[PDB]
């Protein structure tokens, strides 16, 4: 269970005030004494200190304003350390893309989306939830966003392990239970694509896209 990532997407001209969270790290077997480092662009260089990552929880934050003109991306690294500060998982790549303010595609913010369902699991089982854009902000109601899952891969033993409802987001398991056994499946760790559009509002029409993986689990 590496350190997994996400493209962190950040608006360009976001508001007072900083620093704000943009995006996280995840590392889930990370040992005791163990800390996430993050460094580059941004970071150690110039720009100095425009992004930091708490080295506990590994959420990331932007600690100024930015201006997609001056620069477009960043890209970071980020490591885990010793309490001395030996590296243990070798530095993964992270980059940082700042959005162009009238660029109104849909992002989902909340990854690195991993997922996890036990083998043997009803069909229906939900593996986990994937929206796009805040809901609770100002409405993302607007959008009316439908979600598809647009790839999977593997594509066996079923084509379609999977299915997003379309208006929640909720990911399930459309496939028997039978099916889901690790020790029948090719590849036990599904990597998804997941589409979201808006099929209403000003920005109708426009898509983004995020992946997840789902891991049949023991």
């Amino acid at each position: 269970s590496g350190i997994v990532v996400s493209p962190i997407l950040i608006p360009e001209n976001q508001r007072q005030p900083f620093p704000r969270d943009v995006g996280k790290v995840v590392d889930s077997d990370r040992p005791e004494g163990s800390k996430f480092r993050l460094t580059g662009k941004g970071v150690d260089q110039d720009p100095k200190g425009t992004f930091r990552i708490n080295e506990n929880t590994g959420s990331v934050s932007v600690t100024r304003t930015l201006d997609r003109e001056t620069i477009a991306t960043y890209q970071l690294y980020v490591e885990t350390t010793d309490a001395s500060g030996k590296t243990l998982e070798g530095p993964v790549p992270l980059e940082v893309i700042v959005i162009d303010q009238n660029d109104n595609r849909p992002i989902f913010r909340e990854g690195p989306y991993i997922g996890h369902v036990m083998e043997g699991s009803p069909t229906g089982t939900t593996v986990m939830r994937m929206t796009a854009f805040d809901a609770d902000d100002p409405a993302t109601d607007n959008a009316l966003l439908r979600y598809n899952i647009r790839q999977q891969t593997p594509d066996k033993p079923s084509p379609n392990m999977f299915y997003i409802d379309p208006e929640k987001g909720d990911i399930v398991t459309v496939v028997s239970p039978a099916l889901l056994d690790r020790e029948t499946l090719e590849n036990p760790k599904y990597e998804l694509i997941i589409e979201a559009q808006d099929m209403a509002g000003l920005d109708v029409g426009l898509t983004g896209t995020a992946t997840a993986t789902i891991v049949i689990d023991d």
